[PDB]
């Protein structure tokens, strides 16, 4: 149906995060290299974010969920919306919805 | 629907059966206060994932997520049984049905 | 249908041969009376996927999950070795079968 | 790849394992049986072969990826080559290859 | 094409982009001369994949292999941050590009 569902929205906006909606990720991209060290993704416009990630239980579950969600999004055409941060380049996701629709 | 067994499962407990849910979301959130495992149904409906860090559970729940995700992308239906006092209600066991079975 | 191996591997064993098993549900519970992993088959029959903390079988119990999961999104056939000692009955042993790999 | 890379080829070559080029995998087994614990596949043939295992870094990786490479070939029907050991029977999976049709 | 970002994080190592490669085979090796994981491409180009046993890098080498598979599975093309100084060369970054999403 399109857009973010209202329980990701009013979860994205009582953070400094930004909504950023009906994402088309169209690269998944590993990197160890010591400056560049991360997991990204990069969307059908050329935006880049890097996906976050937690050592420790319990965020290391979502986090690895965000990189599964990051790869089917890639390999299936579906779109994302997105609850990412402005402090870098690249912009950090800190939450993640994988749409089948709206 | 629910298998018997599964909807036996859930009446020992407090939790209530939802059934035929057609999940369309699915979350994942670090953020502070909403840090967790969702997914969101064809009507809105929310619901957290159980997540346990220890075994055996930390099995049971691996696979809540591994359904969840699955449902997502093929349009598969669950059964949930889930818990009522929560907002969003928490998931306590979940049911894949394969496409083309009972409802 | 079940390789020869599976079958007499299941043979030397008190358990007994289930072939040519569609799955139709896959369950997962951490709800504490019936805390685990199951499945369903087109028959109605249910059982519980054995599971263990400890290397190997860890691996083993792992793949048995991935099997099942497998078997229940692709109407790929099973073959089973469960063990009649309780119910549901616990999957000691399974097989994937291949598409049009027989019966 | 009308067969198994020559990279793969020459690998097994040097060891006391032998090489099998071409095979369909039809069956994937887990088993926990006191006396047939492990996993296995079998062929289009009725061969039977046991996959690695390992516990420690870093074969508990490879070993892992052995047991993804079986179960996709089993799901895709993409054939495999494998480097197998005669030693034990089955035969033990010492490496594999994964080979797209062509 | 490899992303301007791709491109752009290669040029800052010693590493060289190999961009557009269609890899056809997918490895794992635990002979004890040739212990590895590694992927060919349709030209018969060999690399190993990096790994890693602790956080952070245990998990980017996690997906590096998930990556490979993927790729060798569906056919959907890499470009490749690849080292000279080993024989094979070794993966120090990938970027998976979707079907249908072109160069």
């Amino acid at each position: 149906g399109s857009g973010a569902s209202q329980f990701f929205k009013d979860n994205c906006n009582r953070t400094t995060a930004s909504l950023v909606e009906g994402v088309e990720l169209t690269k998944y991209i590993s990197d160890i290299n010591n400056n560049t060290d991360g997991m990204y993704v990069v969307s059908s416009t050329g935006g880049v974010w890097r996906i976050s990630r937690a050592k420790d239980y319990p965020d290391n579950v979502m986090t690895a969920e965000m990189r599964k969600i990051a790869m089917a999004a890639v390999l299936s055409g579906m779109r994302v919306n997105m609850c990412a941060s402005p402090a870098s380049s690249p912009n950090v996701i800190w939450a993640i919805e994988l749409e089948a629709e709206g």
